[PDB]
């Protein structure tokens, strides 16, 4: 059972036809808008519930939330321990990508600051010590407090700060890591954080059990604490539509295929399926779970052998 | 009788507490997000209907125009010749401005591109010939449709192509410009206007009545074809809150100037009270008429003598 916290958003996803590049009063005329739902923890636990993983959406939301829960709660995600603001409406991530999937956005938190509010003992109460907490991003100070809980608690933690790395301090980013199950980022990210932080590699490995590092095209890196390194490549796509919540899917993906008891590997396979397949559609969770075509792409890029050993904890 | 014929929209704006400066995957944690209604057309419309003008508004909106409409009607604005879509949503301007008031924003056009389908003659038929047609940003096709049917027709015309001139093509804004009775711009868009069209100064001047060129801070220029020229200062503002639509109140409030029989400079005064309201306030129609404020605010920038003669021709 995975406790998945972070933001829960409306997505609001435009397509611009040029180049950012060619373009202060910027206008760019869009061919596309599409409403979808978001939040990197709604991702997330949409991905898990789609594929029939245990898993409890933590985190705020406004009372315009109860069709979204409703979509959530059909494809297995508890929502009982979603905040419900008073007053403020969910977030806003308003968003233009280009043709290169270049992206200029826009994020209004709305009712996310009141997750600061939430504890995760009250979910412990319900529903038992979760298995994995994901701290993802979030109010900043709810990622701190729920960082703190996890330990206080004794509960295993994945540190997920993507979009919120660059507003931490580097002693914001240092308390969240340290203890971490799993740390999760971009590449791009791991160098901001260890410059931020002022660690070195091997001072963050020391902290954490495994670091798991996305490459975007060239894959994913997955680090055990005495350097035995596994790359992933991607599942090669069909096309590059948007490139919103592909990291919420990876990591969903592959917290699924840990949570079903497949190895490093196999998981960073099936993270790498979800990820191919939101890449491939504009929400990020307007992607379909279709048996047979996962296991297909999964043997086309890494072999029969593995794809019937992903697959076969997804039946 | 004003027919405005633009853009009708909803917008949705939000407020950077920062420098776009500072900031290709651009973010921005924004603190303020409001939807309003807007458009040029809307725009201009609304604030001749609150002025007391007669005023139709002429462009293709979705279905979902019915609350827009009561609005607009409550203040005068005849909106029987909005084009509704069968299909297609109201277009939607998303925009982000920062503390300096610079923006980025992304427009969607939507039911905007069926304006093509409109034909001023059905207006005409309605109602009579307008003493005015205002071509503002819409579809292209539907400005020239509509420009080369105010010459057909005998109706004057004003040429205010704003935000679709860097889209179109010298030979485009030519057929835009030549017998206008007003070209409106900015003094940017001047330049650029001079740049495609490959016209001097004095080509453009011998093909309309006025040149009304705003000139942000500075004011605005007044410039009849024989070199005559009226500059009027701004109304100096307490707070710059927003710049969405400022150009179109200006345009609003000269024209029901005009309208009412004021001369050049009163007629621009007052544009300029319009202007400064809307700077003051975020939606483009969310600012209110105060006729002791307006006279107030127009004694202190431009005389008691002035004020007066504008007042008088207003409620
Ligand atoms: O993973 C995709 C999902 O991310 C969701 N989202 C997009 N921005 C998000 C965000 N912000 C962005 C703005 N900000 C910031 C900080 C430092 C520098 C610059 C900006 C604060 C952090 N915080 C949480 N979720 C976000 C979206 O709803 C989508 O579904
Ligand atoms: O005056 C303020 C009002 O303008 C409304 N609006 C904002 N963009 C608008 C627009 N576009 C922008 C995008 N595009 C373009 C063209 C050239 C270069 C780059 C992009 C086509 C022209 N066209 C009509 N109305 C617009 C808004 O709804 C607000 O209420
Ligand atoms: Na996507
Ligand atoms: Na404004």
């Amino acid at each position: 059972t995975i406790a998945v916290t972070g933001s829960i958003a409306t997505d609001h996803l435009m397509r611009f036809p040029g180049r950012f590049s060619e373009q202060v009063s910027l206008s760019f005329l869009v061919d596309d808008l599409v409403m979808h739902r978001g939040g990197v923890a709604g991702n997330m636990a949409f991905a898990i519930g789609v594929l029939g993983g245990e898993v409890a959406l933590v985190g705020a939301a406004g009372a315009d939330f109860a069709d979204y829960r409703d979509w959530l709660k059909a494809r297995g995600v508890n929502c009982d321990h979603v905040l419900i603001s008073e007053t403020a409406h969910t977030a806003r991530f308003t968003c233009t990508t280009d043709v290169d999937m270049a992206q200029i956005a826009s994020f209004y938190p709305g009712a996310m600051s009141e997750a600061r509010n939430i504890k995760l003992a009250d979910v412990v109460s319900a529903i038992g010590k979760p298995e994995l907490v994901i701290i993802g991003a979030n109010d900043p100070e709810a990622m701190f407090l729920h960082t703190e809980e996890c330990r206080k608690l004794g509960l295993a933690f994945a540190a997920d700060p993507s979009q919120q790395l660059a507003r931490l301090s580097g002693e914001e980013i240092r308390r969240l890591v340290n203890g971490a199950a799993y740390l999760f980022t971009n590449d791009y990210e791991w160098d901001l954080l260890l410059s931020k932080t002022g660690w070195s590699e091997a001072d963050v490995m020391a902290q954490i059990d495994l670091r798991v590092t996305t490459l975007g095209p060239k894959g994913v890196d997955l680090v055990e604490p005495d350097g035995t390194t596994i790359h992933v490549g991607v599942v090669p796509e069909t096309s590059q539509t948007d490139p919103t919540g592909v990291g919420d899917a990876f990591r969903a993906g592959f917290l699924t295929g840990r949570s079903a008891g497949l190895g490093l590997e196999r998981s960073a396979q099936l993270g790498s399926l979800v990820a191919v397949l939101v890449l491939e559609s504009t929400g990020t969770q307007e992607w379909q779970w279709d048996y047979e075509a996962a296991a297909s792409r999964l043997a086309g890029a890494y072999g029969e052998h593995a794809a019937a050993e992903i697959v076969a904890v997804l039946a």
